[PDB]
């Protein structure tokens, strides 16, 4: 249930958040009406979900990134582990997973004593044990494909 | 250098990516000419890279995402992978990493089975190992923390 005008915005949108609403009228061939309308409905369906600044974060101070995968202490605590981590504001995302670990998360710190002191705020937070990939380089990220 | 009236118009760009060079500089206490200009400086700078809206990814087709490590197989040939992947579009995201693999891709696909293709296709363009970890699930993803 998404036709081909919903397709260019949330295309458009993608490439361009703080684009206007006339702006993405000229685009789709519509009113600058029937395009808030129909971007109000994207937002309320779940196809787009809010929108953001891409922030350099080496700018702000986080020179060291790292994914962290997380496995239960004990596997019978019922799954709590994103809930109980999302206080933790370096943690930037959690996904589940399937194979020998149950979560990956994504970490931003400033250094590599802070990634020490954070390992052992997740550890005892989730009761979970680590293992960290640290990131060397980004190359490219987020990049959205709306196929 | 990033004065922190800079700070929290970056704390306010990256929860409201379409919040307004108007109704910012009342959340935070400078003119509306004041407020538009440091973001022109801010994306000058590269501190915002860039304005996205953050399209769910189900709903436009991609019910299966995967982290995929890969390592180049030959290692007497330059190790220019992210370069060579970069055309592929259902890759998002490359890092390079220190860990057991050289690099981590984050990658979306209709399915199981159009994981396989992608990956033999990832195989025979860059030249590379590949050992891929299937998401089941995102509880959250890109919340960026500003100091
Ligand atoms: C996040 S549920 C844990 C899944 C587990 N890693 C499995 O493969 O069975």
């Amino acid at each position: 249930a998404l036709d081909d005008i919903d397709r260019i915005l949330v295309r458009e949108l993608a490439a361009d958040g703080r684009a206007t609403l006339s702006e993405l009228a000229t685009r789709a061939g519509l009113s600058v009406s029937a395009v808030q309308s129909r971007v109000r409905r994207l937002e309320s369906r779940g196809v787009v979900q809010g929108y953001s600044a891409r922030i350099n974060p080496e700018a702000v101070g986080h020179l060291l990134s790292a994914f962290v995968a997380i496995t239960p202490l004990d596997p019978s605590q019922p799954d709590d582990a994103p809930a109980r981590l999302e206080h933790i504001e370096e943690v930037e995302s959690c996904y589940s997973v399937a194979g020998e670990e149950s979560y990956v998360l994504l970490v931003r710190v400033a250094s590599a004593r802070a990634l020490e002191d954070l390992l052992q705020r997740i550890r005892t937070t989730a009761n979970v044990r680590t293992r960290s990939t640290i990131i060397l380089n980004t190359f490219y990220s987020d990049r959205q494909h709306i196929p």
